[PDB]
């Protein structure tokens, strides 16, 4: 049985699996009322990707496809419909057992980024090269027009004209447009992948502590804002590098819970211990919300597989 | 400890020189430029070199603070920005690196988004705008702790506030935009010599050429299909760093394999300093099945003759 392992990466060497951001801090929120059921950064300890999770850091909250036409929408700005393919360019097959194309955003909000295009057709007078354009864009994942599971979504631009129809289109995520009341940011509310009133399917399961005194431990990143007030954050269950490592290794899970220790490599001392659960998430024995204030060199080290009776030392 | 590569297809790899997926393997034997990129540089035994760091989010990224609006012959509105290390600590120019880790390693107009989250609050004000960084500019001096960027936005950039640059692509590949993926920036400005560089790479055996992992990079406007070629994908850099397997010779013989058929499509030399050569006498993409990946075979020496592609 191939021994289970985690990568040896400090917090400053990790990135978020739910948005293209570095990990900033470890974080807890024991009194969170929402169901925690994110779809990116989901991977079992034996290497099975789940939900909309894929391996590319560049694929997280990215879209690839083609603009079909400019469309009408009551909201401010100029709106565009785009078909979306799989990130590798092959057509998305809605009959596949996934909630949506892999990489699709897994939260409600106004995702800010850049739409870019490189035309298929080339111009002889320009050295047989294609024309290009890029503009800021916003994707409202709560919108009834956000239907990635159906193979198309809508984005808005400040730019009123310079977006071409029928041309290869890329969305590069940068942050959020706003976290105002009317922008509906909620990192734990899933989009309706097939549109309003439809049930999401093939979801990675919800996660939660089962043991008294325990709470979820998150890898937190702060996400940029186009404007307005706020310090929004995105919490993932495991960094993208862990997803990548677990997938590579595919080590058999020898129980439902792996005991891991957060270690200071300088002192060698254990800062705290955590349970790493089979489905791919952490719990700690902590009675407070907020950042885990720990030396920058710290990293999780796999200790052993434990049983249903193991009690964590309080943080 | 045995040397290994990750098991990742081209469609599971990302570029180490710009935040892009790998699109194709690529050769260009007649390239006249010296190849000495500084991102995606890692020895086979796990030593990061040049400006290479581990984060996919750190490649061609900057962190720092805007000092003031400035003037420049380039089009747009210009801003000077001090830069720190990506982890926020002050950049110490006396450290043995060419520039802050993550700094772009090529000449061009790098297009992206500058965003700011104010220090003062009880929530801070924010703003983001499109931005261009001309890495060939005399004002591009990251090794001295500051750079200049331009915006279309004429006013809404705050001085003395934490500032992030998220790269997206290139602004242009016109003649006046000086895109050359193999021309290093002058990290300390005009007239100063770059220091602490990752070494240049080249085949040392006849009949061989460099093999690149190629990504196509977005353009803000204009005509072109620009690409960025890296020596090893970011996942390999991350893997080699993790593993730190001793290099048992100067050349690791690797085979590009079809996992379905089990067949070897071609073989390559993976050199100790972290780059590939193949025996190929043509330029362009390597047309290979999507399931293919490199597998370590054995250590050989520099005189080993590769099977022609
Ligand atoms: C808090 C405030 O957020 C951002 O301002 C936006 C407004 O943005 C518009 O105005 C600003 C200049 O005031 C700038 O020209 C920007 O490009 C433009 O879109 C606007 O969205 C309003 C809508 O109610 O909210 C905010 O005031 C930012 O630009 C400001 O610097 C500041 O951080
Ligand atoms: C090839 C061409 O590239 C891009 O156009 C730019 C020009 O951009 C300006 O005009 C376009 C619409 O023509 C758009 O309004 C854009 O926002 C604006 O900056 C301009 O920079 C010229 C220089 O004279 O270079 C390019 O032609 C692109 O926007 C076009 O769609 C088209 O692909």
């Amino acid at each position: 049985s191939k021994p289970f392992t985690l990568p040896i990466l400090t917090l400053g060497e990790l990135t978020n699996s739910r948005f293209p951001l570095p990990i900033d801090v470890l974080y807890t929120n024991p009194n969170e009322s929402a169901i925690v059921q994110c779809q990116n950064g989901r991977c079992t300890l034996d290497g099975e990707l789940q939900g909309t999770t894929q391996l590319l850091p560049t694929g997280i909250c990215a879209f690839r496809g083609k603009v079909t036409q400019q469309v009408q929408d009551e909201h401010r700005g100029t709106h565009w419909n785009m078909t979306v393919t799989n990130l590798n360019g092959t057509p998305f097959d809605p009959t596949e057992d996934v909630p949506a194309p892999l990489g699709t955003p897994d939260f409600s909000g106004q995702i800010y980024g850049v739409i870019s295009q490189r035309n298929t057709n080339t111009v002889p007078g320009e050295g047989n090269l294609p024309a290009n354009r890029a503009h800021e864009a916003v994707i409202a994942t709560y919108s009834p027009k956000f239907t990635p599971k159906l193979g198309n979504i809508q984005f808005s631009t400040w730019e009123t004209q310079d977006v071409s129809s029928g041309q290869p289109t890329k969305f590069t995520p940068v942050g959020l447009a706003s976290v105002d009341a009317n922008s509906h940011f909620d990192q734990w509310t899933l989009p309706s992948y097939s549109g309003a009133l439809t049930l999401n399917m093939n979801l990675a399961p919800s996660v939660a502590p089962v043991f008294p005194g325990e709470c979820l431990l998150f890898f937190r990143s702060f996400i940029p804002l186009k404007g307005g007030y706020g310090n929004p954050a995105i919490d993932c269950l495991m960094p993208q590098e862990w997803v990548q490592h677990l997938y590579q290794e595919s080590a058999p899970s020898l129980s439902d819970v792996a005991l891991v220790r957060y270690v200071n490599p300088e002192t060698g001392r254990t800062l705290f211990e955590a349970k790493l659960h089979r489905n791919g998430f952490l719990t700690v024995a902590r009675n407070s919300a907020g950042p885990v204030v720990a030396p920058t060199n710290g990293y999780f080290r796999f200790d052993s597989w434990v049983n249903q009776f193991y009690t964590l030392a309080p943080m």
